[PDB]
């Protein structure tokens, strides 16, 4: 007799490549990381410290609002969450397919969940190309340093200063160089399971 | 001889669906985290930069304590959270059943908790209705930018200024998304479980 | 042979009853969660915009010394944290009971720890009417709005306005109802195992 | 034969003593949770609300960089830092020690870590009263309320006053109790664990 | 027969050293645990109360701007997680190997992986150095207290100060400390693992 | 032989009535003093205490700038001064005959300027009505207590606050008496003048 | 032959007496001098300097409108310049008569205007009893410290501080003396006028 | 015999005509009066209330000695004293020549000043089209009601506000008229002067 | 005949000595210009400019009020008025006798006032002494800097400042200076119109 | 015979010269009169808007006490009156000495006061060369713009703007010149008063 601890474990550690392995650790120890302990505290007060030149009330929260509708902290966010989705999916299917077919029972017997890996690396390769051009699209390369501002109730044309302009766009290239290099990795993934499926067909 | 730490999943990984297992991945990841992580940043300087048009002490903290009574990240905490307890009772009565049942001892013999599944699935859906209810009835869909206060001892009609109108009421249509998109996750597993149920019984 | 992995949850999940394990189910996702995620940003700005009628330095933080020496979100999380304290030497007394009598070794033959059971049941049962007379001694049921403060060095007597009266009312009845539930849970746990044991002893 | 995830946690659960796995019990429950949980919040404004009677740009920070060097937030947080310590070069050792013992091979046969254990509970005694000294020497036992500033560039002798000065002699009381407490616990097992080694050696 | 959950602690607790062992448990608390604790209180209000002697709008967003480019805050986390990586991608190596190698089958016969031991040590001790030549090229050794600053549109040479300068500047030391400590323990764990592989080989 | 210094007097009070010589009395020590030496000091804050709800520069200029284009106190001055015009050509005129007809020489034989008084008169008489009624129709009786004010740059609407509203209006009842009353001298002279040449004129 | 400029003098210096024309030096230098030279000094910053404890707008000028309404530099200006025109109208009267009786012509011949003086003296005396009790009746004896002012815009019960409450004190007690010392001073001419006129008539 | 103080007075009253007699009533009750009293109270708060859109200090101050270098009501005075100087110097030389030539002594016999009268009145004639030329130069003829000032140390381009725009500019219309009034007195008194010399002079 | 103008002005030139006349002189235009033309603009601003370190309402007006009971600017007008009622009175005096000594009538015949004009020294001496000793006890001789108040409602200590106290300073020496010197002047006329009175005496 | 009153003025008018009368006109129209109505409104605000960089209470006053010791409006007045000081001595002697000169009695008889007005111009012309050296050696010729101030309580270089320094310097020279033109007027006189005194006398 065998255990099953045990054989729920080969069945997960043999449908993985270890591209997909060392893809894992490096874009959750290097980005869902940083984002949490070193993007929370830069982006903490960049309402609070963004000066107008202005004296009536209501025109800094009006000239705020207009200058960033959606901040790029949770931008950063929902587009590292919404790529991480794909990969917990085919996790969950994996245990609840492995673990229900040793129960009706019959050199191991490793079921062969090939052809669900290749489907999950290409919407996640697909997940990744629209983030990165809306990203483009939406916030661009480097942090702005001032802005002008002449909605109501502001009278005039008023110069606010954003907030730390320098070290905003210091961790936007880090960020950028992780994602591109994230996106290389299930391109380098991708083309090798489906070159090494076919090959193992005889007909 | 078998284990007993493999007959605990297996028990386990047999009363659940798959469409139950994938509500639970998908309403813990985008629901419970985007809470956490995005909402709290967000709702953090809702009183600080709530300016009125005044100089009297006080007429700030009258005015927005009728603004706003009970905030919604508060709201959306607690209705996220009493929607996960029916999930944690049904599971810790499979493993207080399930382990005291092989002590006493007699292809496995997994035991069928088919019937305790349907009654926590009916609950969990009638505590998403009401919370809806609440949620239309009392928040809306999207967020102010303008309050007018008269309450004492303002002077007159007092005009106050809201925190972030845009991202905030951005927010509000993600998770009015996710939580319409999870109620119907567990009304097609439901109306699958007990078609399935009277189906394998002979009479 | 059997293992010992298995043998050490049997053990555990024979000498709790169910009361007993849906009690530490719901009294940590509604009590210790929301002390913690729903509290902490309610009770942020207690001091910060509690808001006197003065303009002398010194004088808004001795009237908020006196107003508040302890504030209740520390009341409420020593309260939490107590009654959990029996709930953790009576788990870790069975482990270390259980793991040191198979090493000497000879259908199962799990040992009964049900007098060590009432005992920890009585001291969680007496730590919780302390704590909720001390609660109402010191807090009430409904939190003010207004505070008068006579104290140097202020002249004559100022106002102050508490920060969001309504808010932390309606939180403070939320908490008193999940504590005044939890404490008629472990009423009818203790009731129930104390006439369980004298009937499973003939003589 | 058997396994050796039980083999793991008999070596482990038969060096330990009731009295120090009762001691990690609570010097973390009560110790390490107070701190992170309710020291944080109470000294999060320290130097925010800590109001000077002065108009002069810079003399603010002067005179609070001499009245506190060293916060003992962060003072306790080492504190129990450094006590953890040597319970995990232990821990450490004894699981590097016992895995590498089964896989030669040869009524168990556990063996005895029991000198290994006297002087890492010698050095953890020792490692409490310079830390106590220390805090005798450089806190006190009460919070003040008042200071005396005259570094420059303030004029004249300027009167600044703390914040919170009665709860945060109220956390230090308790903080202290719990430490003087936990002192006394490895105190009681050392005296027992060096009067039964030498009963259990006939020679 | 044997399990495999067994098999796949020994081939991990059989490749790491003692001093590898040991240098894992001490830079993660004292290290990991300080710098998320202990210096994200610290660096919190470091533009808040930084003070200078202006009263134009945008003269100290510009000011700071300039004092500090990045702050070493994030310079210390990126230097932490960065060292850790190279010991994440053996042990996952490690696992990755161990559990294909079982699977396909035939006084253990655990695999050597020493050669990939050396390789990924020379990395992490390669690593070090170039993060504490940048960090004394960068920062120093010690905080300053004052800052001069003449950028536009501020008018003349202005003054500002820095809050905490010496509290800061005994954090920089612990931390240099604890990284030169920790440097020689993956010296001192080379020149034996290296001078271990050439004597285990006649020939 | 007599003088001519006496000579210039006789003939100056013998063309003025005593009705004329007690008016002139009346309106310069009851108007053209009340207006300098108590006027000027009431209306010397009228802009400086002229306190309107608002922050935005510029604003309190232009409301201040509608609400009085000129000053009740200039008019008073320019309606004073022009009414005493009339009484000094005629002064100046009978010195300039008077003594332009001893030089060439023949019981006085004082010159007659009888027809040169009514011309005066009527001037002075035609002159008080347009000034009452501009007076009238331009300042009313009353000084208000409030204004408001929507011009820019301020925005919506403002209130402003007159300084002194009660004694202002005080000031204006005692001069429009004074001008009353002195209107009805020259009416009561006019008409006996009148009458009194026609009766020495037999023929 | 005899001039008519020294005529017109001993006309003037025949019908005023001694203590008549003591009584206008006196109060001429020390009554009307003090008013304007030393009084409006004084009263200068009456509002400027109305300090009240309170922020919002409008509030420190309803209640010095309610504090004073009339000054009593004002009253002091009106009272005094209302006692001298008696004495005014006697003297043009004395003048026109006098030169129109010297035209028409026949040891001196100077005319006796003794008949119009007594109706000056009391008409002069008559006035003074009047503004007395109005003066006591008005503003009282000494002047006042503080204020208690309840008018809207104000909110509760304000203070507000009198502006040199000691020295216009002082002036009004030598004002007060000086005008009781120069009522006795007509009070002395007429008995003694009347019991005069009477003597110089045998029948 | 004959007086003297007659004589000095028909001497006088015998070279001004009667144009020149009334010109010197008009011109000094109409202009030298409310330049005084008029003109005095409107410009007393021309730099206190200019108010610019700065919080520099030193920026109000500049740009007010830009805007009005010299400022009108002191050009009105010294245009207005530089006028009437010829008036007194023939004045003077008038007397010094008639008392010193009764001195020796020989149908009276006054001197004839008439070649010393139109020289006076073309210098006088002469110094008031400088002063319209340079007037018209300098001020223009209303007041501006805003002024862009960029001088240092104020950053960009600040707006600041004339205090009274419009009773200024309604002072400038009212002395205008009166100047130009006032200037053909003068001119229409030297074409007759000039035409009456020559026609008193046979050959 | 003779006139009369003329007869009084030899009395009342016949009656005052050559220093009696050139005492009037020096102390009226360098005595009585000084305090008007130069004392007031000095003594403007002394409350508005009396800056005290205190934040609370009411403080200033307290210390003002403390500091200077009573202004030295009005103490020299009434010292300065007070020695001129003195040389009024006697003037008057000579007229009043003078002019009614005439109309009886009978080398001319001006009456003696010699008996008079001692007493009026004398008192006129006197009233300097008291005034002299008054100032030395009242004011002193220089200005001081600063001032502690301590009255209610100021909290502690407080300093104030006193604006411009070396012109100040310098104007009382100049004051003192011509007092003493007016001084001596009546102290060598007494002396020597007692000493010629009676010489003129034979018997 | 003849009258006195006209006596009195040839006397005053055969002693004066033409140079010295027409000297009189000038320096008090020209000089007197722009000290008094326009040097006042100038020199109002030179401390209300002498505007220092600072917020410490106090600085303000001691820099600006330390800037203008002495104000040279006071100068001009001081310098202006004393030098119409010898005018009013000589004036008062001729008519002391002319009236009780025709008391005693004996083609007019008019004394001869020609040395006693050489004297009066020398000490005249003495008198103005002191105050304008001093004038020189105090004042300079030019107005600064700013001031470097470092007295305490400021702390460093404080830097300070001068209210109105164009118009102040432009009216500077226009009394400069004045003062020029003025003294050779006394210039002009004395060389030809001493030249024609040695003329009229043969011998």
């Amino acid at each position: 007799g065998v255990d099953l601890l045990g054989f729920l474990i080969i069945t997960l550690n043999c449908n993985v490549t270890m591209v997909g392995k060392l893809w894992f650790v490096l874009t959750m120890l290097l980005r869902m990381l940083v984002i949490v302990l070193a993007g929370r505290p830069v982006y903490q007060d960049e309402q609070e410290r963004f000066v107008c030149n202005t004296l009536q009330p209501g025109c800094a929260n009006v000239c705020y609002d207009v200058f960033s509708p959606v901040s790029h902290l949770r931008f950063w966010l929902i587009q590292g969450v919404c790529v991480l989705l794909p990969s917990a999916v085919f996790s969950v299917y994996v245990l609840h397919r492995g673990a229900t077919l040793a129960a009706l029972g019959p050199g191991l017997q490793v079921p062969d969940f090939s052809a669900g890996y290749i489907i999950h690396l290409l919407l996640r390769t697909l997940l990744e190309a629209a983030f990165g051009a809306l990203h483009y699209f939406l916030f661009g390369f480097l942090a702005p340093k001032k802005f002008p501002c002449t909605r109501p109730p502001c009278t005039g044309v008023v110069d606010c200063y954003v907030s730390r302009p320098t070290e905003k766009s210091l961790l936007m290239l880090f960020l950028w160089a992780v994602s591109a290099l994230s996106f290389l990795l299930g391109l380098a993934d991708l083309v090798c399971s489906l070159r090494r499926r076919m090959r193992r067909r005889p007909g």
